[PDB]
Parts: C-alpha cells; sequence; structure tokens
C-alpha cells in the first residue's frame, strides 16, 4: 500500500532510470555501481545505490511490483523502520556477496526483494500474529526466479549472489524478529 518509504523508493528508481534513459546506462553506472576500485571505497552511496539501477523497463516494473506488494506490506505492518533496516541491510549485503560473484557492474532491486520475500515468508509462518505472509503461489515462483537465474535461463543475466545473499539476509532477519516477537 502507500507507505512513504516504499513510494520514496519507488520514486527514487523511477528517477535513476529515467536519468539512465537521458544519459546512458554506463554514464550512471559509473558514478552509482558499487565500488569497481579500492581508491573510490569511500564513495559510501555506492554500497547503497546499486539498488536503485535498472536496466530495463521489465526489469524496473516487475522488481518495483514486488517491492510495493512486499515493501508496502512490511511498511504497514512493522512500520517505516523496519523496511528501512531490511532495505539498507540487504543491498549492503547483496551488493557485496554479487561483487564477489561476479564483480561490481550490476544493479537492480532484485536483492532488497529476495530480502523481502525471505522476510515476509519466514514472519508469516514463525509469526503468523505479524499480519504478514507469503503465499505458497508466491514462494514456488520466488524459487522458480531463483534457479532459472542459475541456469542462465533464455539469455539472462542475472545477479545470481544477490538472489542468495538478499534471500539469506531477510531469512535472517525474520528469523531474529520472531524470536523476540
Amino acid at each position: 500500500r502507500a507507505g512513504p518509504v516504499t513510494w520514496v523508493m519507488m520514486i527514487a528508481c523511477v528517477v535513476v532510470f529515467i536519468a539512465m534513459q537521458i544519459l546512458g546506462d554506463q554514464e550512471v553506472m559509473l558514478w552509482l555501481a558499487w565500488p569497481f576500485d579500492p581508491t573510490l571505497k569511500f564513495e559510501f552511496w555506492r554500497y547503497f545505490t546499486h539498488a536503485l539501477m535498472h536496466f530495463s523497463l521489465m526489469h524496473i516494473l516487475f522488481n518495483l511490483l514486488w517491492w510495493w506488494y512486499l515493501g508496502g506490506a512490511v511498511e504497514k505492518r512493522l512500520g517505516s523502520g523496519k523496511l528501512i533496516v531490511i532495505t539498507l541491510i540487504s543491498a549492503l549485503l547483496s551488493g557485496y556477496v554479487q561483487q564477489k560473484f561476479s564483480g561490481p557492474w550490476f544493479g537492480g532491486l532484485s536483492g532488497v526483494v529476495f530480502a523481502l520475500m525471505g522476510y515476509v515468508w519466514l514472519r508469516g509462518e514463525r509469526d503468523p500474529q505479524s499480519g504478514i505472509y507469503l503465499q505458497r503461489g508466491l514462494i514456488i515462483f520466488a524459487l522458480i526466479w531463483i534457479v532459472a537465474g542459475w541456469f542462465d535461463l533464455f539469455g539472462m543475466s542475472m545477479a545470481n549472489g544477490a538472489h542468495i545473499a538478499g534471500l539469506a539476509v531477510g531469512l535472517a532477519m525474520a528469523f531474529v524478529d520472531s524470536l523476540n516477537a
């Protein structure tokens, strides 16, 4: 639904994607991507801003859907702060792992999205109380979406480290959040 973190992130991604359109991918990537060179390591924004970059209209719409659907849920039931922290930890950790798998040239919300999917699903099981859960039809498609990535399906160049690291971050935080709740 209409949380402020949900919408601010959707607007940021749209502003970036439009900027990518005018300037081209490479120019934006050069400034927003995970640091390719340790000399750049203190350009702190790059550890997060890789999440705001999308490389096609489908990429962005599909990600923002999931983001809106799941980000919205977390925001509405658990509040803004929870969504922010899931977003920041997952963007940081999925980029880190993804950098290791395949280097620094990647972008997309997909990693934060897999964290959300991992979070919503595990919170739903352990803690139906929270008023959030992931449907069986979605966690299956999520599992399909991951494996379809490994197996290089139909030409696609998926950030596979981001998918798994994000999934894992979200499972973990949801586990931690369920012991206390």
